[PDB]
């Protein structure tokens, strides 16, 4: 029932596209040994991973972040890249995950065997999801693909998530009509023309007060400052422009070491939230435990006991 | 010593009572810590009515006057003040006995007043979460202002935000070419911008305000004001607390005040289990060089994020 995991890794290793489907399945698999021998198989490939630009890609609903991926993703695999889009999005802690995905949102990737498209994974905990998203990403780029997207979708708080897991983080505005920590996240901010009430007026105006405020908050790098754009998605322009800026950031941050410096910081991240998912995992894994678990928070939140005094309770859990 | 009789003085007003069990809250022995959970516990009905804010801003600004200025004016008008410090060098220091009040010198000397240095703990997180259970012996004690202060180099400010209930920067007057800027996640954290050292002071008030209205939604029930101050000379600090106490007055009124109290403890509850299982990886030399292995070949890029988590659950096993 486990697949041969040497043959599975050597045509992972070669672009096999069903084996990379493959090793994702085993990743969500009801068995601890089928979930371990993928954990091997991305230990085992981890040298030809890396080689990718990892872009984040937020917005509100209804700014065009489909139409915009689908338009940008079919730019890329026309120009020979291999691309692949996944998803992340907080309400797969609650729903068992995507039976079949939702591709379709982008007609044209959706048919593209030069792209790669999968829904958030489920998990018990965001940083479960994010987690496993890191492996996805991985696998991915041993399999040769060379842009990863990673979208948030959904209402809930993924932004940061995002973040954590890419090298570049896009954000997609309206012209008018956001959660405030987006701002400071913002590698870029783009103006997207979401239909043909919004054109370059609307649009520019808009970047102008977004580019205006900008100038107060202080880049984290002095290697690079967070440009304001306008695109249309729809009509599939701009965007040439807009990946040219993300290229030279890679540029620019990987003379520097920043890219590796950053990817480091994540993946220790990524490594203490499979060791709390894990803990949460054990808090849950039994009605009498998830009940307790559940109270002594309750008792915490209604300020009953300190968060201390919940904290110790939760302690004898693990414990017993 | 006996912990009821602790607690009957501590409610009573006893400062010296305040301070033993702050002692043991923030101490670094478990035995010490076990010892006055109950009492806190127990006094918990008598917490909340206290208004909570959080001060930050760069070495240099003026934080340090700014707060002896502020709370010798709340002090005098009949407020009890306490001032709590979060610095993340507590874990290189072992933390300080004494702390650092030639920096607030009247307000050291005012008995009406109750100054804290930062607790220590092996980790920024831990030392946040002491002070949170420091607060609450403050209120229960009868203290009805705590501030809590940023000390030091280290990011302590999204710490300090979340064991508030309003966080105000301070910033530097220059403008234009001069101007300061807000440091990456700051903005998110600001509920006022005070420009201090106050001309160029308002000029850069000016900009702020612009930016900050660009940045805030309109949905939301609080836009920060920007307000420029003289610490020094005691000038604008009325004014800035009576902003203060309107955000006090309006989130209150929509339950978000009490609402942001509650997110804040679940998540001090959390990242004080966080630190037990960080404790017991690193309670042993033989089992903290077994941890060091596992995040070293994580953060060196010798292998994957989930082989790192994977040692660690080998050792939990252990």
């Amino acid at each position: 029932t486990l697949p041969d995991m040497d043959t599975l890794r050597e045509r992972l290793l070669a672009g096999d596209r069903a084996a990379l489907a493959r090793a994702i399945t085993l990743a969500e698999s009801r068995r601890a040994d089928h979930r371990a021998a993928v954990r091997d198989l991305i230990d085992a490939v981890l040298p030809q991973t890396g080689r990718a630009i990892r872009v984040g890609i937020t917005g509100v609903p209804g700014v065009g972040k489909s139409t915009t991926i689908d338009a940008l993703g079919s730019l890329l695999t026309a120009a020979g890249h291999k691309v692949a889009v996944l998803a992340v999005d907080p309400s797969s802690t609650r729903t068992g995950g995507s039976i079949l995905g939702d591709k379709t949102r982008m007609a044209r990737l959706a048919i593209d065997r030069n792209a790669f498209i999968r829904p958030s994974p489920s998990s018990g905990t965001l940083g479960g999801v994010a987690a496993k998203t890191r492996e996805t990403m991985l696998l991915c780029e041993a399999a040769g693909f060379d842009v990863i997207l990673v979208e948030t979708v959904g209402v809930g708080q993924s932004e940061t998530a995002v973040a954590d897991l890419t090298d570049f983080f896009l954000v997609l505005m309206l012209p008018g009509a956001i959660k405030k920590g987006i701002f400071e996240l913002a590698d870029m901010i783009a103006v997207n023309k979401a239909d043909d009430g919004d054109g370059e007026r609307r649009a520019s105006a808009a970047a102008s007060e977004y580019r205006a405020a900008l100038h107060i908050l202080t880049p984290p790098s002095a290697t690079w400052t967070p440009p304001v754009v306008t695109i249309s998605g729809l009509h599939g322009k701009g965007l040439d422009s807009l990946w040219s800026r993300i290229e030279d950031h890679r540029s620019k941050l990987t003379a520097t070491g920043e890219i590796a410096g950053k990817r480091r910081e994540q993946d220790v991240k990524w490594m203490w939230a499979l060791v709390h998912e894990r803990l949460h995992q054990r808090l849950v894994g039994s009605a009498e435990v998830r009940q307790a678990t559940a109270e002594a928070e309750r008792a915490v939140a209604g300020g009953e006991h300190s968060p201390a005094a919940g904290a110790d309770a939760i302690a004898t859990l693990i414990g017993l």
